[PDB]
């Protein structure tokens, strides 16, 4: 339900330092199913929680370096489309 995410990020947060951010892609789909679910009080709550804190630290770790521009319009974008195939109006 939740503690899947809970584990899940804590296990792609060293990826996410070490690697490309092109890991988003490999964090997308399988989130969005999860805010697709709604099943829980929480844990749609959690997912959109560490997917939210997942994108802002690979924004700002790109934003930091020349990356600022180029891809915070997509990330944007992305998450609103996202919130647009996940539940209408934000999910909950």
């Amino acid at each position: 339900m939740a503690d899947g995410g809970s584990e899940r990020a804590d296990g792609r947060i060293v990826k996410m330092e070490v690697d490309y951010s092109a890991t988003v892609d490999q964090r997308l789909p399988e989130c969005a199913k999860l805010a697709k679910e709604g099943r829980l009080q929480e844990v749609i709550e959690t997912l959109l929680s560490l997917e939210k804190q997942t994108r802002t630290a690979s924004d700002m770790v790109s934003t930091s370096r020349i990356l600022v521009a180029v891809v915070k319009m997509c990330y944007e974008a992305k998450e609103w489309d996202l919130l647009n195939e996940n539940i209408m109006l934000l999910s909950k």
